[PDB]
């Protein structure tokens, strides 16, 4: 790969290496050389520990820039369009093996982002919108949490029955958790009044009369409905002819 | 079948016929003859309209008695054991074609009873016990209602969901109806408190702490239960290793 006479090799975060000249040149700057994805990057630095900025040009004229932090604890690898300013990809890697990788839309704005923690768990963001929202996924050991992203926080949601658990992660990385239980409305209870004089059972639900069941001198049962206000009967009484029709009227 | 010289034939309820002599005998009583189920029954009456009591003896010595009401509106056909007093069957039939038929246990007590109304609907009682209870069935046009019998009333029951409809019929035949709705208890609602200092969500149900969910600095979730009183934690925290275990803890 990269070769430099009278150089020291420096190991970098992200499984990269930079060669730094043992000697400084006329300006007292040190030469830096690195090969990243088979492209040679080069720069000069005031320092000789391996920190600085290295640059190169892909065969398709894309511009590549590798920035190495002063203490060697972090690398930033950026790929631009040929203009040298519209980002195509960006990966920041720290010595503890955590990292942030971004993909960009055609205008150079972040459209996807993967945060890899030092322990290998990940936050994966896709479909990022200009207001900072998007779809979110937290990849943990043994399982994946799903949710959404806003500008201030990532909200991962687990649902079971009527219970919702929300794990919120601020851009700072602070965690806060909430739980909600929204039980369905209790079904309104049927009550009934019996008028022995008219052999009529009047059912009520939610304080409204719903129907009259008449138990006739002919040993039959009829059902008649009330209007939506429960004010008076509507239509005509219907004689029940099968058991399922009694059950239905009790629904 | 039955034959009598100088007699008039009288049609009776229950598709029976009695022959009555045109003349009274020395005592001024009239001869009555009838054939019921191929057995000739005979009696004498003070009256000549066909009312009275006729009796006969089956080939197995069972005693049969047919009583015809004074106005001919009702017949009672009883079959006894040879003692002439332990009932084996009894059928009362009215001119309007309603009827009551009873079967009896070996001690001559009613064990089953069918009431047939003039309109052909029926009440069917089986397994009648000495306290007057038993199983009940009302056979209506198009469907059958099921229930139970007590000494004072027959209670036919239709259930749908949590609703129970009861049709009560007194021994007099008066009808009264009731409805009950017993909704299940509303599921107790989960609530939770978040302690940011300990990154711990504490769930409560029915005013008792149920479990702690800890969201650790290692990007893991642990769950630990409280005792049945909700007083303090029990056992040891268990690390969640799959999504189903989070859902389970939310059940």
């Amino acid at each position: 790969g990269s070769h430099m006479k009278n150089s020291v090799s420096v190991d970098l975060p992200g499984s990269m290496k930079v060669l730094v000249s043992k000697s400084s040149n006329a300006d007292g700057k040190y030469d830096l050389i690195a090969t990243v994805d088979a492209l040679e990057l080069s720069g000069t630095s005031d320092k000789n520990n391996g920190s600085g900025v290295l640059e190169g040009v892909k065969a398709d004229a894309s511009k590549v820039k590798l920035t190495i932090s002063d203490d060697l604890g972090q690398t930033t690898l950026e790929v631009f369009k040929s203009d040298g300013s519209t980002l195509v990809s960006k990966k920041v890697t720290s010595k503890d093996k955590s990292s942030t990788e971004e993909k960009f839309n055609e205008k150079g704005e972040v459209s996807e982002k993967i945060i890899t923690r030092a322990d290998g768990t990940r936050l994966e963001y896709t479909g990022i919108k200009s207001d900072g929202s998007g779809k979110a996924k937290e990849v943990l050991k043994g399982y994946v949490l799903e949710g959404t992203l806003t500008a201030e926080k990532t909200t991962l949601v687990v649902k079971e029955g009527t219970v919702t658990l929300s794990k919120n992660i601020s851009k700072s990385g602070a965690v806060s958790v909430e739980l909600n239980d929204t039980p369905p409305p209790p079904p309104p209870k049927k009550t009934a009044a019996w008028n022995s004089g008219t052999s009529t059972l009047t059912i009520t639900v939610n304080s409204k009369k719903t129907k009259d069941l008449v138990f006739t001198s002919s040993n039959t049962i009829t059902v008649q409905q009330y209007d939506s206000n429960g004010t008076s009967l509507e239509g005509s009484a219907v004689e029940i002819t099968k058991l399922d029709e009694i059950k239905n009227a009790l629904k």
